[PDB]
């Protein structure tokens, strides 16, 4: 049982196919599912786990009332094997209002995140036990990526933020060994605000996709070298952009190294990844709504910020339907590092007024060589039938 | 852990002792139980799992209503161990509203298809993770066996199906090492229409028996060759055939390479093998509708098309009630293989009007060179007395 | 892994000690629990099982109604870690209306019955498949213990009988190995009728004390020669009877030979076994139906018909609350083999009339070389506050 | 598989780090969840486990009613893995109204402790089998710690008392070698009173704090030594006193040989460890009820009486909510031994009457080195709009 190096080329990948859905919300029309928001996937050697910060309630329940509140005490991070859904005998693996989680080939590290807005505490849980903890330094909503983290050679990242959510705010890259901080560097390069990194393997560094809630609905990406501990960062280039408000297809751009200062403010947590110049990306198909999620390939979208060139479009939900989050995980193969991803599917307050609660369910895609058709995946549930 | 070859002869066979039963519909009337139809059974070298699309909904749910529908994109390919009845903790394996599976003797293969009719993705997920997929190729619904593939030396075999289901129709096979299509065979020889395969392992081949949908009551036979990856095909020749609808006993005819064309349109999943020159095999007691259960050897079956006469009768399930599905699976002995069947046990929509939903259960039973007696074992639910 | 021999001493036993406790009627008021009845526990050589034939339903069902019925084709062994109730999760191993397990120290063997009363069928089920199966012999009601079987040195062995419930019957003691049966032994000695023995291992060989459903209270002692298949057979000395119904105290008698003649008719399965010339044995409380119990050691109890010498009295269940079958299970520690034993708690029909159906939870006691208090643990459960 | 005997250093401690919530009464609003009290974390080398003990219910149960009574038959100790909520899945380990736990590194002992009041069994259950049990030595509610005990190189001991709850009483240390009662030592040095012992691993020896129901706020130490099976024991000298209830900071007093004579009689579990002479504690935050919830360390608390100088206050729960027992566990690191406590947050009768049950939830927090900011983690459930 040696340590995940990701020592191998990225998969070549044509477009995503369907690999796993909960169906969560129809579910729980029937039976008892746990509240959640803020899903993702991560995987040991051998299989996949899904993860959600539950709101210390199942759905056909009282607590399930005002669940849309994001920050409570009761939120816990639940952890199953992928495909099995939040049910009463899940595991919460610790107090979180947010979260991050990764194998490093021999143990599991929980990233975990609760406490009071303005003091809060985020724990280090590795191999079943605490081994480190630390203050928010900013004292203003300390939190982290809401999906994988990554570890290479025995050495985790992750990278969390304290500040505002609409000014310069203070981000840190943490490099955990076996649970313990080994290192803290600060965020560095020219991404402006960062917030829900989507990281993945880029052997021998690691490389994030991340939310700019500030001005940016480009998206920032990281680059963090696990030798010396130096960060790097810029944005996607692509013209056509990733972030959910943004402009519409024709009246968007992109740059480089800035934020575009195009309907900025807010965004959602994506992803992204390199292929040579091209750059593979998700993103919710209304530009200024979470409805709908869709994939493509961005022709020269890594290297230039003009390229809105698209080949390769998926629909994974179509755009009449409520989608979410979305973030990138790597599964390793024979040959090579495949990428994989998730969507989160929202329903409930305060977009819907069906019902007084708000949770989730998710859908996930795994990037493939072979061929694929389309078809549309989204949440299910018929909420003028729901509970009350 | 080796790759299984079943390079070992077929076990004496006197017929069929009982199994496995889960008394699904029964529970679900207090309890909270997957909707799900397509059941079937695989084993890995230790133990038996069950599977079952599942209708991505639980029975006592509103979602259940309309479940008759075979293909949404909510259906899950549902895997518990055997006699576990398809809780909320049920793992669901991959996005699929068609599917089969199997174990190389290392790892789980699941071949599973989701998404638009005309436009459809078979994803091939192995020891956990995603390894390639293929789309539709002329697409008219994408379909597969339904019950379990077959592995000999870690290379997989499954029989895939697209376009017409009442004329000709394109029939491929595929070879899959590892999750990875090493090559994709069509189907050649005396077959006319194959679907919803019943295949096992017979050194060093795989034979499978099938479903024609269109001209044909008997049943087709595949011979798939794992090494030239060879196909021919042909029917079963019993005078006694496997399909229903068909005609009664007296009037029914066969042949060896052709389609009867005696009530041949439309079909059900059925299993058959030979035993020397003889044939054993199961089917619907009601020559029409899908009543009753009954397995019998017909002696010269395997070879003699104007043979009629059968030895062992064993009722499964009685004539008066439901059946539906059923399949082969096999299972290795210290000295043999075993061959055993499931029996899919459907109760719903559109036969029974009393509930709005339809689901199955299932009743499994073995081959045995013991002695056994007679009984029925049918679903048992009262359907008067289920959720409103 | 390797076989069990159990070739070792009994431990010394003082009396007995609290092990363990389901609640199942309590938690089905507001729970999902499975409708058993012919419980019993057996222990791989970890830890322990506990086993129920269930009804195919759960108790908060429509379909738990008359369940005071014995003989369904829904009726299921159930198969749970000790202590865990029987809920949705729990698998079922095989179709049985009669059922016996154990485990040789490799694998499990089950002995499951199910079919036509004129003309059941036992599956032997090994390591997860189905090994081999027998019918009927007599066409009266096939049937086993309702508790553990015994194997030593990997050869198995049960007794199963058919026949007449009130008259002589066909008993038969079946070894058994790798679920093959090797050979089949008819009853021999004294014994004259025979059901439901609790059979134990008591090296080198295995001993049994039954159920006389004809002419005895006296309970029926099976004595099996392991290697060379060989059967003596008579009764349980004591002058203090184990059997129910049965003559008071004061009244009553035995004999070392030969059924008592004493209020014979019917019964219930019971356990006794001997240290050096005394026999400990618990029994029903009352002596005329199925009301509390007890145990005791008799002095002189296994050598001598007129001995009525108790000492070491406990009270299992009190003679106000319903007890039900009982067996004996062993246990192997460091240097001894501990004897334990379980009792079914049954409630509902046809005794209580407040609710429709008929289950059972249990209580499980296990000898100690130490010290021991007082006290009652029924089953607790309210029915006239039951699910109506 | 070796023995653990924890020969490693106390982990430097700055405070307490969130690491687990069950939220249990939170979702019995809309589950089926069980009754509990007395709860307690213990770990195996690799993961924590979270026992309490049942009452025979689960919660929307109408065997719910009358739950403040603390001693029943129906009462079992529970077993899930941390996080895990007690659902109908869970393991029942034993039978028990009052109880510990510990695992040596091989494998788990529990000591059970049921019957009548005035003559209970204690049953002790190691790796899965019953290995012994001793009486009630003075006739009047025996009773254990209700949280782990501790083995070192396989020897592990537990505390008991038998006896009055207001006056002396009978107080021993057992030492069980794999589940083997091989010593029993007597309660010796200046503890008057001592129950309900929160013990931690002091290599080479033991060492528990613990309640003085009789005349004391300050809290009874008890030292261990393994070897030569000596017991000395003491008060915590600590001028701010551990117990509840007990007098204000302002007027409080403590001494280190013998009770404090302070509001003394009843009072709560909890916990306190060393650091040199100061000494960490956690306590209710109301002196009279068990109202709220902090952490402390107070300098030179170890030693000097006087002292009532706290450092590094952490509220774990805020004053306004609920709280209850409280103990400690101890978990190894890679290079030394970290503390932990869990707090039990009881709800229901007789304090909160809007409902007819007596039940709980739990917090869990772990020493940490690093840094924490603060917070609340109530029970959170709303018991005005709770079943019935
Ligand atoms: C079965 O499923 C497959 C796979 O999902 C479908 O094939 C895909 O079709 C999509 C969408 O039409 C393709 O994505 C599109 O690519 C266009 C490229 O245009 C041409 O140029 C290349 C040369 O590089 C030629 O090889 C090729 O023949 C193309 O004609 C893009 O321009 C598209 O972007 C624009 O359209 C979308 C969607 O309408 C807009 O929303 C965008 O904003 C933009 O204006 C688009 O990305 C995809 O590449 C195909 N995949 C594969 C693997 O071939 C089948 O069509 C489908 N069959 C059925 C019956 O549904
Ligand atoms: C207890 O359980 C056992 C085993 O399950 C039952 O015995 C089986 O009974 C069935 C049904 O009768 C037997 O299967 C039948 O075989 C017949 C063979 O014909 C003859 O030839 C052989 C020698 O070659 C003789 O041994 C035999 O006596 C016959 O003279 C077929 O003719 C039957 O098919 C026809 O009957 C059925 C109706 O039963 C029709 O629906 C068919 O369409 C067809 O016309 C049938 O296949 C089976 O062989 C027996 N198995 C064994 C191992 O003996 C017992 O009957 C049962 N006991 C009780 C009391 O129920
Ligand atoms: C706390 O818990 C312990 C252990 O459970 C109890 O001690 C047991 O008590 C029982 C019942 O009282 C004892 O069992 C009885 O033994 C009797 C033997 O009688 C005496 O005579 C012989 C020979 O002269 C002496 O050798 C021996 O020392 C005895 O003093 C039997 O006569 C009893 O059977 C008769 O009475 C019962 C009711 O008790 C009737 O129902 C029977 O049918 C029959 O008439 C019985 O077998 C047992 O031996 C004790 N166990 C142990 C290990 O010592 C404590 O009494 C209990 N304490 C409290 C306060 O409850
Ligand atoms: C974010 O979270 C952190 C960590 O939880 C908080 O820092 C802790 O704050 C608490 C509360 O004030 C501190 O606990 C207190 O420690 C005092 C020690 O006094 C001094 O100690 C030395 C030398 O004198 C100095 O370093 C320091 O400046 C202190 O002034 C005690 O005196 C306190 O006890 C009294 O307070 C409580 C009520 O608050 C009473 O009920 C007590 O009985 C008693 O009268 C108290 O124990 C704690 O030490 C801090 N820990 C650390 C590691 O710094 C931050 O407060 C928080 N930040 C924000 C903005 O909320
Ligand atoms: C059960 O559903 C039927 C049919 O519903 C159809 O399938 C659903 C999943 C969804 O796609 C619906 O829109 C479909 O109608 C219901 O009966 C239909 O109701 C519609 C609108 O109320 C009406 O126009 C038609 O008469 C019905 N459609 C068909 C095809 O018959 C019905 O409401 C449900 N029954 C109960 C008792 O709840
Ligand atoms: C295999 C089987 O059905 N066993 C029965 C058992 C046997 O019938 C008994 O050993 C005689 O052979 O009887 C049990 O019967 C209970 C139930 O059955 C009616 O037939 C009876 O007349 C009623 O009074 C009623 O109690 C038993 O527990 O004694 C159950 C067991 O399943
Ligand atoms: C073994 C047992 O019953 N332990 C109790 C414990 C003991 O009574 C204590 O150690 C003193 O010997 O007390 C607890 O009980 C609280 C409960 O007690 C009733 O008798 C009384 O009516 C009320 O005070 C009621 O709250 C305790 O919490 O202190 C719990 C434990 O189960
Ligand atoms: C830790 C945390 O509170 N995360 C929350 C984010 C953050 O506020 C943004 O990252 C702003 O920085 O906002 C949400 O409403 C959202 O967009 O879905 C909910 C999510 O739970
Ligand atoms: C892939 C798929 O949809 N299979 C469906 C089949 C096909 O229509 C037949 O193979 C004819 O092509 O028909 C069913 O109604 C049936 O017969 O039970 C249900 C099943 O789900
Ligand atoms: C997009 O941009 C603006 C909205 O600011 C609008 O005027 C224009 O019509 C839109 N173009 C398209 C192609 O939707
Ligand atoms: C986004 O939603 C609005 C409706 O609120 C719609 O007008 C707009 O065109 C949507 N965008 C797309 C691409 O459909
Ligand atoms: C399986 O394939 C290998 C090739 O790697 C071959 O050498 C081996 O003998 C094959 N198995 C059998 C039974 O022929
Ligand atoms: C035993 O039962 C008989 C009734 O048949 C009766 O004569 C006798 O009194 C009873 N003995 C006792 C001790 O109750
Ligand atoms: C035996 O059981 C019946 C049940 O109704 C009861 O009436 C009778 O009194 C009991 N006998 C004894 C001796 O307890
Ligand atoms: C604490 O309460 C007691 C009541 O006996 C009293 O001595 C003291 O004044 C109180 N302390 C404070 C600070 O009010
Ligand atoms: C303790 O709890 C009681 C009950 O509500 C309350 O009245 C009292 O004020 C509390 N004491 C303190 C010191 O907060
Ligand atoms: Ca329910
Ligand atoms: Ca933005
Ligand atoms: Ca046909
Ligand atoms: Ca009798
Ligand atoms: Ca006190």
């Amino acid at each position: 049982a040696e340590y995940r190096n990701w020592s191998k080329p990225q998969c070549d990948i044509t477009g995503f196919a369907p690999f796993s859905k909960d169906n969560s919300i129809r579910l729980s029309a029937g039976g008892d599912i746990w509240v959640t928001r803020e899903p993702y996937v991560s995987c040991d050697p051998d299989k996949c786990y899904q993860f959600a910060l539950g709101q210390g309630t199942t759905l056909n329940n009282v607590h399930s009332n005002n669940t849309v509140r994001g920050r409570t005490p009761y939120r816990t991070l639940l952890m199953n094997e992928l495909g099995v859904p939040f049910h009463l005998g899940t595991k919460q693996v610790c107090i979180a209002w947010s979260s991050s989680s990764c194998h490093d080939g021999k143990a599991w590290l929980h990233v975990c995140i609760t406490g009071d807005d303005k003091n809060a505490t985020a724990s280090f849980i590795y191999n079943g036990r605490l081994v480190d903890s630390v203050v928010s330094w900013s004292k203003e909503i300390l939190r982290t990526q809401e999906s994988e983290c990554v570890c290479i050679n025995g050495t985790c990242t992750v990278v969390m933020t304290d500040g505002s959510a609409s000014g310069k705010a203070d981000t840190k890259i943490l490099f955990i060994e076996e649970g313990k901080i080994v290192h803290t560097s600060t965020l560095s390069g020219s991404a402006q605000h960062v917030e829900e990194c989507s990281c993945y393997p880029r052997y021998p560094g690691v490389r994030c996709v991340c939310r700019d809630n500030w001005k940016g609905s480009n998206r920032p990406i990281v680059d963090i070298n696990i030798k010396d501990h130096s960060i790097v960062s810029s944005y996607v280039c692509s013209g056509l952009v990733g972030d959910t408000p943004r402009k519409n297809d024709s009246s968007s751009s992109s740059h480089c190294l800035d934020p575009n200062n195009e309907e900025g403010g807010h965004g959602v947590k994506g992803w992204a990844f390199d292929d040579g110049n091209d750059v593979w990306m998700g993103r919710t198909i209304n530009e200024t709504s979470r409805l709908g999620y869709e994939t493509f390939k961005v022709i020269e979208g890594w290297s230039n910020p003009k390229s809105k060139l698209q080949i390769n479009r998926q629909v994974i939900v179509d755009r009449g339907n409520r989608s979410g989050y979305s973030g990138i995980f790597s599964v390793e193969g024979k040959s090579c590092i495949n990428r994989c991803f998730y969507v989160e599917l929202i329903r409930g307050r305060k977009e819907e007024t069906e019902v007084l609660w708000t949770s989730n369910s998710i859908v996930v895609f795994c990037g493939t060589s072979g061929t694929y058709g389309t078809g549309s995946w989204p949440d299910g549930a018929d909420l003028n039938l729901m509970p009350i």
